[PDB]
């Protein structure tokens, strides 16, 4: 049910996909250590936002590791190409994991936007419902990327509706709350918005690869898009969220944040 199963792979194609995923693992787990160490310089009000980046680093890192091992489990080099041995690799495992990681990405945004109490809980609930609707419909849609491309497109259209509503909530909360933000992070958070719009849109482009490049090189392109998108939406994003957290902490008078930025 996945286009990966349709092709034999050259060593170059197969090993490049493996190296992309392994590089992704190393980037996420290196970033994890950074987020862990700097969390002590974040004030209590914001510290969960940096903890959430640690959670996302390990959760996404584990899925990228799992995809890499599944990839090498599923194929063997036979007669000059990597040939399918087991019908077990699928990008669908990424979608299941997004059910956890996308809420974490959204929640750490809400924390540095200074949302509290009922608004934080209400906003998180609606964002997570929209995200889950997007993920579930996209997951069903990619089950058909071989058998029924029309069905892939229609589930993709429904998923995109959820995506667009989710992004409207995200953008509205960012632009309505950037005046609360301290230490110049009213500017920084605007760039976070655009980083999200760019990086998250790479995922529906990857989803459509079976429709516009259904060959072994499109399989590579999709893994490349996922890799660009993962590093941008989780690592670069998380570094920006943590910068905003530490900068607002120092502006609020948290001494460890002030001393950390002074060094
Ligand atoms: C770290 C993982 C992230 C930020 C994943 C984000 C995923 C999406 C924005 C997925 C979007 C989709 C659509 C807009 C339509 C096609 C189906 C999806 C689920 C791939
Ligand atoms: C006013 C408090 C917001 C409650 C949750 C709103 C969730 C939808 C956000 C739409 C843009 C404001
Ligand atoms: C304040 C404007 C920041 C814009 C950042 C660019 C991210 C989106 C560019 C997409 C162009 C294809
Ligand atoms: C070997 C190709 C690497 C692909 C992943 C690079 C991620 C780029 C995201 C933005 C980096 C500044
Ligand atoms: C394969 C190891 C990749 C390490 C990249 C370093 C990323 C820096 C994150 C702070
Ligand atoms: C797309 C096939 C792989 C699916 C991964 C596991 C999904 C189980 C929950 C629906
Ligand atoms: C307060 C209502 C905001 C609309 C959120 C829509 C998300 C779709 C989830 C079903
Ligand atoms: C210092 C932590 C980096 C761990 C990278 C592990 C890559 C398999
Ligand atoms: C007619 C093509 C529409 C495709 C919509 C799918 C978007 C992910
Ligand atoms: C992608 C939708 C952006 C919403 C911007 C709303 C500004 C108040
Ligand atoms: C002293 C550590 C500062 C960390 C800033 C976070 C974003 C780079
Ligand atoms: C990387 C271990 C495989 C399970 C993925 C959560
Ligand atoms: C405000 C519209 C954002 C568009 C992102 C592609
Ligand atoms: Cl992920």
């Amino acid at each position: 049910k996945n286009i990966e199963s349709l092709f034999d792979y050259s060593a170059g194609q197969f090993e490049f996909i493996d190296h992309l995923l392994t590089m992704g693992v190393g980037v996420h787990f290196a970033a994890l250590i950074f987020f862990l160490v700097v969390s002590q310089f974040v004030a209590p009000k914001y510290r969960i936002a940096t903890a959430l980046s640690c959670i996302v680093m390990v959760s996404a890192g584990l899925i990228l590791n799992s995809q890499a091992v599944m990839w090498t489990d599923a194929y063997a080099y036979v007669d000059g190409s990597y040939q399918l041995q087991d019908l077990t690799f699928s990008n669908g495992y990424r979608y299941v994991n997004w059910m956890a990681t996308i809420p974490c990405l959204l929640l750490q945004l809400l924390i540095v936007l200074n949302l509290k109490g009922k608004e934080l809980f209400s906003t998180a609930t609606w964002l997570i419902l929209a995200a889950w609707g997007m993920i579930i419909t996209g997951y069903v849609g990619q089950l058909y990327e071989v058998d029924d491309i029309a069905q892939l497109m229609i589930w993709g259209a429904v998923s995109t509706a959820f995506f667009v509503v989710m992004n409207w909530i995200v953008g509205t909360k960012i632009f309505k709350n950037r005046a609360t933000m301290l230490g110049g992070t009213d500017s920084t958070i605007t760039k976070v918005f655009w980083l999200m719009m760019f990086a998250w849109t790479l995922y529906p482009i990857a989803y459509l690869v079976p429709a516009f490049m259904n060959n072994a090189d499109g399989v590579v392109l999709r893994q490349l898009l996922f890799t660009i998108a993962d590093i941008s939406s989780k690592v670069i994003y998380g570094l920006m969220i943590t910068y905003i957290a530490i900068q607002q902490s120092a502006a609020a008078g948290y001494v460890p944040a002030q001393q950390a930025l002074g060094r």
